């Protein structure tokens, strides 16, 4: 137990989480949610913890998205509801989808494929029950593209062919391609995307296909929202949350939006190379930015330091050096690039404020 | 519980590994170094379990080397001893150090600098113990560097200076530079880095530096041991348990070495891309091997396909395809680049033999 703990403190590596940063950040994207005229649903892939749902949820724990079966599972263990697992629907995982419907008010499912469909349809919910069921968007990598004629007949099917057994709650699609730098660009995906989406639903109303709802969002686009969003019925970043350097590069956000950590301590000098050794690997950090190492992370105040090398438990740090400004022992607070990926690698994020340690959150693992 | 489970019918993505290929690895390389004359301390940070400890240290659970503090507790519990931290001590964390050098009958630390020794001697251990030490030798990331006067220095002050609280076990170095392909240039490293660790020994006993230990070892280095090897005491590789593609492409191993996998199911076909879409992300591999995504993993028995994208649960694969030869729901086995990073990212192994699941070992992780 470290509450209360100065963060120097701290035994490094440590995932360090300002809870005055995160909470800004969760009531933030609430507030422009608020403007548009849309729901919030945070997607929890980047924290996958029960705190961070609950401050994204303002206190809810009601409308959040997941990545995971496990953290379907987890969510709901935790007393959350409205839960939509953002993936294809897990066919050979069908059995463990229906326990969670069964037990939620509301669990959502994504598809893209009619064999998925067909694959729900024989395995029924009962229990007066319906398959929320959502049309997974492509407009690369899942989902049918609303242009393919396919696309308004799964849709069809999904709402109309078994009313009883399973229902279309909305087209959901994630402009995962954000990931261009720029505000502009950002915008243009952001706009691509939501009048390919808003497109799709009038078609869908031409053809009587009810639709009642329209999911789209990923952090970059939803930080500088248009106002074509304001069309949709929800929104569904999840890391902003956290934010992290890739954000900062994006410019999705600002430096001090940035609510994660990697604290590493100084544990060597060494001259002859030029280089300072701290004890923060790839274990603590992934490997996300190297594709070298010097995109992993930044030294956050220090500008004049980068990372030249990463081992499981260890990483090299150069500037000509200045050993007196970084005796052994000194904590650095590494900004890492992807926080999804360095959140990963953590079994507890210190959640500090005012300099101190306040909560620490657990996240939920696997599959 | 999945005793007795066909692997076809596990969760994926879920990382396996074969049982028989894991225990012949471990057999192996004892077999090496009781050729050699020298002893074996696996390093465990491949797999951080209890069970790969037990195989790889050949059911006796003495004589490992660990990374992090967390691995030096965890083994500590579950009854190993002969633990050597494999790392520069941290001095922050000395009284957790102390706690393990006195619950243990040997516990090793390893050391580079003179002010970490300054600490040792000011957090003396008492209870009759001694700081059971090795100055890391760097012949590039820590330890001394064996022409630099100051390593002879250092080696004399832990061996004589304070005889009653700290004493010099041996010296510790890891060839970690063999990752350079080929046995001929693997065992080039190996030769230079055995050679001077023999030349600093010879040093020390001209000194008068009592050194009875000499430990060097990395995974490519210990699967084509070299004859200089045997004038050594030790070999500390960890890797070889599980190997992996890298080691497959180092030439360390064949790929029926290989006892890892990740199994994986193909979730989706895009036909207007050619791909297939699996339910394994970087989130169950990592990254490693990217620096693209080709190059984290091979399908094993299926040179045709080949990694294009990872998202945190989604990778994509592709051939033209033949969509026929790999319906929705089929499992296949990924060979993942780098095991050490891989087994990180799972909180259970599936251990298996004759196709059906044996066991399930669990690693410790964090610090
Ligand atoms: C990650 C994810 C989101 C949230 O996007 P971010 O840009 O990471 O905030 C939404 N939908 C899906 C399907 C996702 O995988
Ligand atoms: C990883 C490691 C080893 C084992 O080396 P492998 O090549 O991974 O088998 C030995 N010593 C140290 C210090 C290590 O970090
Ligand atoms: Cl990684
Ligand atoms: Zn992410
Ligand atoms: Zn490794």
């Amino acid at each position: 137990m470290w509450l209360g703990a100065l963060l120097d403190t701290l035994p490094t590596p440590a995932l360090t989480i300002d809870r005055t940063t995160a909470r800004r950040n969760a009531e933030r994207m609430r507030e422009r949610c608020r403007a548009l005229g849309v729901r919030l649903r945070p997607h929890v892939k980047t924290h996958k913890t029960l705190e961070g749902g609950l401050l994204a949820t303002g206190g809810t724990r009601r409308g959040i998205a997941v990545s995971t079966l496990a953290e379907a599972r987890f969510f709901a263990d935790g007393g959350f509801d409205d839960i939509l697992l953002a993936y294809p629907v897990p066919t050979a995982r069908l059995e463990e989808c229906a326990g969670l419907a069964r037990r939620l008010d509301a669990f959502h499912v994504l598809l893209d494929r009619p064999e998925a469909l067909a694959s729900l349809r024989q395995r029924p919910l009962g229990h007066g029950k319906r398959w929320l069921v959502w049309l997974k968007l492509d407009c690369g990598r899942a989902g049918v593209r609303p242009t393919d004629p396919a696309a308004l007949e799964l849709a069809q099917a999904i709402a109309n062919d078994a009313p009883e057994e399973v229902t279309l709650v909305g087209v959901y699609a994630h402009c995962g391609n954000t990931y261009c730098s720029g505000a502009d660009t950002i915008q243009a995906i952001a706009r691509t995307t939501t009048n390919a989406v808003l497109s799709f639903v009038a078609a869908l109303r031409q053809a009587g296909v009810p639709c009642p709802q329209a999911s789209i969002g990923s952090t970059p686009s939803c930080s500088h929202p248009i106002p074509e969003m304001s069309q949709l019925t929800e929104l569904h970043p999840g890391n902003y949350i956290f934010y992290d350097l890739q954000q900062t590069q994006l410019g999705s956000c600002q430096p001090q939006d940035v609510a994660i950590r990697v604290l590493t301590r100084v544990i060597g000098h060494y001259a002859h190379r030029g280089q300072l050794l701290v004890d923060c690997g790839w274990a603590a950090l992934s490997l996300h930015g190297a594709g070298g190492p010097q995109g992993c992370a930044a030294i956050d105040g220090h500008p004049e330091l980068r990372l030249v090398g990463l081992t499981q438990e260890h990483g090299l740090l150069e500037h000509q050096m200045d050993f007196g400004r970084f005796p052994v022992g000194s904590v650095l607070a590494l900004i890492p690039y992807h926080a999804c990926a360095t959140a990963a690698m953590h079994p507890v994020y210190y959640v500090h404020e005012e300099g101190k340690v306040v909560a620490l959150w657990h996240p939920v693992r696997g599959w």
